[PDB]
């Protein structure tokens, strides 16, 4: 296995204008119910046995809960795959902008980061350097090699080249580059 960050580029579909996130998002990309640094890892350290889900939107834990107490990607993967309503916490991006859904020519940003590719194995984080996902197995995206480390966290499936990066994290605005 290979742990090595990945070059992610993403493309957040939501109309919004770029000196508009300087000014009004100087932080980075909010979601409707947005999320700090902590609670990023809080979320995705569910995967490797933890339940530090605290602070985290009751809707979340509502689901995170009842994937049991052995959740993996899949499991948040269906979650977010199914749910695109306010209460999701999440930024949703694509690895292209064709999953990104363009709400009538709703404006593309060009994310650009690093991220490591992970899988969770018996609730071990292992890196994927062999793809981006494997059908019922999809990526967890980490700036940063352990989770409660990591300030970027994202939930990364789909196929080989439409896989959809759902940011678990306020997207940072040192990472928005723009777009036509």
């Amino acid at each position: 296995t290979n742990l090595q960050k990945k070059s992610f580029t993403l493309y957040r579909a939501d109309n919004r204008s770029f000196e508009e996130m300087q000014s009004k998002f100087p932080e980075g990309f909010k979601a409707w119910t947005p999320l700090d640094t902590k609670m990023a890892r809080q979320f995705a350290s569910i995967f490797i046995g933890q339940k530090d889900t605290s602070n985290l939107p009751k809707e979340t834990v509502k689901n995170i809960s009842t994937w049991g107490a052995k959740p993996k990607l899949k499991d948040l993967s269906n979650y977010i795959k199914y749910t695109k309503d306010k209460s999701t916490v999440w930024v949703s991006t694509a690895i292209n902008t064709e999953a990104g859904g363009q709400s009538s020519g709703a404006p593309l940003h060009k994310i650009d980061m690093d991220l490591y590719e992970f899988a969770i194995d018996g609730q071990k984080l292992n890196p994927l350097p062999e793809g981006r996902t494997k059908n019922m197995v999809p990526s967890l995206l980490l700036d940063t090699p352990q989770i409660e480390t990591s300030s970027i966290i994202a939930l990364n499936h789909g196929p080989v080249n439409d896989a959809e990066i759902s940011f678990l994290t306020t997207i940072p605005l040192k990472n928005v580059k723009p777009h036509k």
